[PDB]
């Protein structure tokens, strides 16, 4: 009659070892030693209850974090993709910028060699204009000297025309003798007049002509302004180029420093890719680790 | 009577097991009586529990691990996220100083282009001016040629007047003193004719000088003409070249704008990951906590 209860308690233990936690523990009301032991066992049953409970909450917590890492992961993923896409868009561009910079530098270096060329052919043309200016001055002098001497020949004609008067008057001193004389004096007069005609034609021609040299002189002189002016505008072109070259090998070393920061960045993007794959693996591992913990106490029927 | 000692003892064994203490073997398994059966029962439970405990201990250690891994995984990410921020700094800075120089270029191109075109207009007006000179020279020269032809008539007349007067003088002084009078007049005509012939030679040789200088000068302005031609086609080439730089600098500034935008896109990303960094420090601390709860749920803690 002690046999019956302690066997019953033994069964109770068994029933607990199978994970049956919800059944009452018998004999807790006895005030004999059996009661002490039943109480011990009810205490066991309670202590197991709380443990399964804790483990189960632990499993569900972790299943929660697994799920949270996961969705935090799926973000960093497509967000990291976005980054690598953005990063190639900027790689593409820095390649175009080196292309365009290198070209602009050669294109400046051309213009410069080209302008110095204009400069040097303008200076040569400068010196050829000098010579022309000079030779115009000479022509101007010669031409005035011609005006001068032709006016003298007009004088002589006038004068020899006057002597024809005297020769006529000296001829008529022997009428019938100075008849031939009279003809000569006539001839002289005729020769003077034609000779004056020629003189005056030349006056017209030479005065006109003098007009022309002075005009041609101002034209040639301006042709020299022109050379000076070109040289000037073409030099300022050469400077402008010196400056473009300087801002180009400048842009060159700045593109350069950017390509470097970009290598940095696709290195870190690459790593974020790695981090993502790993983080997915961690999540999976956590999920299964909660599965195992749940399974470890799942036979237990509680409360 | 006697057998209340093992009752109490078993009670104590059960309180150890409840307390999380499993290492002690249960006594009284050797009895044939009912106690023995129960001691065996406690033994079966003890050993089942050791096993359940151990999976759970293993569970938590795996969480502790997982967590501190996620943690270090997250410290690297943090330092790559500042490293990324700092890189994106330099980049933005470099686009700044490179957006400056692209503008400086479009300006200096514009400014060169004008200078070139300015010389182009000049060297072209220049060519029109050289043309006018070559024409004036032809004028000057046609005229001199005309003057030559007439000067020659004045020479002719001088010649004729010389002979006319020399014959008249001769035939008058032949008459004695009766024709001394005429002889002197004829004589002064001969001298006047001599002067006039000499004047006309001086003009003839001055005309020679002019014409010669005209041909020469004319050949020289021709070449000046062709040097302005050469300049035009040079500066024109330079104008074309500036066009090509206005281009570069335009597609460049579009390059800066793609990069500008993409650098912003990656500014978003950088800040978002900073969010991720501490969000996940915090997941890692929470995982560490569940591991802790799990080991403590099953520790020998004297509960
Ligand atoms: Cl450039
Ligand atoms: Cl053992």
């Amino acid at each position: 009659t002690i046999t019956r209860p302690i066997i019953e308690l033994s069964n109770t233990v068994d029933k607990i070892a199978e994970g049956n936690l919800e059944a009452e523990v018998p004999h807790q009301n006895r005030a004999d030693e059996i009661g002490i032991l039943a109480k011990s066992i009810e205490r066991l049953r309670r202590s197991l209850m709380r443990t399964v409970g804790d483990v189960r909450n632990g499993a569900n917590a972790i299943y929660s974090g697994a799920s949270e890492i996961a969705t935090g992961n799926n973000d960093l993923s497509s967000r990291t993709e976005q980054q690598a896409a953005s990063l190639e868009e900027t790689a593409a561009s820095m390649e175009q910028l080196t292309a365009t910079v290198k070209q602009n530098a050669e294109n400046a270096r051309q213009a410069s060699h080209l302008a110095l060329s204009a400069s040097e052919t303008a200076q040569r043309g400068g010196k050829v204009v000098d010579n022309v200016v000079q030779t115009m001055r000479d022509i101007s002098t010669s031409s005035q000297k011609i005006a001068d001497i032709i006016s003298v020949i007009d004088g002589i004609a006038f004068q020899t025309n006057i002597l024809a008067l005297n020769a006529a008057v000296e001829a008529a001193r022997a009428g019938e003798q100075g008849r031939g004389f009279a003809v000569v004096a006539g001839e002289v007069r005729n020769l003077a007049q034609r000779s004056a005609q020629a003189a005056r034609e030349i006056k017209s021609l030479i005065e006109d002509s003098v007009g022309k040299v002075d005009v041609g002189s101002t034209l040639v002189e301006s042709a020299g302004e022109t050379m000076a002016e070109i040289v000037s505008a073409v030099t300022r072109v050469t400077d402008i180029m010196g400056e473009i070259a300087s801002a180009s090998d400048e842009q060159s070393r700045g593109i350069d420093q950017v390509g470097l920061a970009v290598a940095e960045m696709d290195r870190v993007t690459q790593q974020n890719a790695a981090l993502v794959e790993e983080s997915a693996a961690a999540a999976a591992a956590l999920e299964e680790q909660a599965s195992r913990l749940t399974e470890a106490v799942a036979v237990f029927r509680i409360q």
